[PDB]
């Protein structure tokens, strides 16, 4: 493999760009100097279209190499206008994919942790496929749960229980990350800095003020599955199932 260029750099390393020397065919190669040993672990476990392919992996001295399936479309991150967002349409699309991922990998007992633009990437047909398990983690062992209490993930996007409980079940903490993502992909703005009574967006919200920024932009039907996901008690919060079953969700447009 012939190292083109950087697609992403970071603490945990980098991505590169791997053309092949004879037939010319991309990968993606994470390269992360010696957490990625559970990557890599979480990776061998996944097979499903909105989810990165993962193809191997191999260890030079203290240096691992992910091979990757290459997403030429990027981060859904760089499909979000800055306090604009996107068109109605898209946001559905690319929400209906992310659900579809989530339900895979809570099917097979696993959790992501870090569900944020970011960490979702585009194909050259624009289909959504979650990336980066270095935070993921199973929670369910034989129709048998566990419940987790890692401080995972960036506040804006985390469920109000991680900062309130000892420890909380799995699914609604990945639930509640993709509420956040479809207010950013709808009006292009993060609603609250923490998800606490101390950050005054986050209490305006529980006040239903939806005449304020970003909720103003966003339309009525949207808006009313957003007030079933973004619920602070996790036991009253919207599961995947009914999410399947909102009438935004399963509006043509
Ligand atoms: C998703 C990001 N999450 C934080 C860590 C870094 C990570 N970055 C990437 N990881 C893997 C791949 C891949 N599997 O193809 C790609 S592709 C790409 C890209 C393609 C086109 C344009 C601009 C960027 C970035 C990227």
């Amino acid at each position: 493999w012939d190292l083109v260029q950087t697609l992403g750099e970071g603490a945990y390393g980098e991505v590169q760009l791997a053309v092949n020397r004879v037939t010319e065919e991309a990968v993606a190669v994470k390269i992360v100097d010696m957490n990625i040993k559970k990557e890599i672990c979480i990776n061998k476990m996944l097979n499903h279209e909105n989810v990165v392919k993962f193809y191997g992996h191999r260890r030079e001295g203290n240096i691992q190499y992910l091979f990757l399936e290459y997403c030429s479309g990027g981060e859904l991150f760089d499909r979000i206008e800055p306090d604009i967002g996107m068109p109605e349409p898209d946001a559905q699309r690319f929400f209906h994919q992310l659900m579809a991922g989530v339900v895979y990998l809570h099917g097979i007992g696993i959790t992501h942790r870090d569900i944020k633009p970011e960490n979702l990437l585009l194909d050259e047909r624009d289909n959504l496929k979650i990336s980066d398990f270095g935070l993921a983690t199973v929670f369910r062992y034989n129709n048998r749960e566990r419940l987790l209490n890692k401080m995972c993930g960036t506040l804006p996007y985390v469920a109000p229980e991680l900062l309130k409980r000892r420890e909380f079940h799995a699914e609604p903490v990945d639930v509640w990350s993709c509420g956040i993502v479809l207010t950013a992909m709808l009006a292009g703005e993060l609603p609250w800095d923490q998800p606490s009574d101390s950050c005054q967006e986050y209490s305006d919200w529980k006040e239903k003020k939806t005449y304020l920024n970003p909720w103003k932009k966003i339309d009525s039907a949207p808006l009313a599955l957003l007030h079933k996901i973004l619920v602070e008690n996790p036991s009253a919060r919207i599961t995947i199932p009914d999410i399947k079953k909102d009438r935004w969700y399963n509006k043509p447009l």
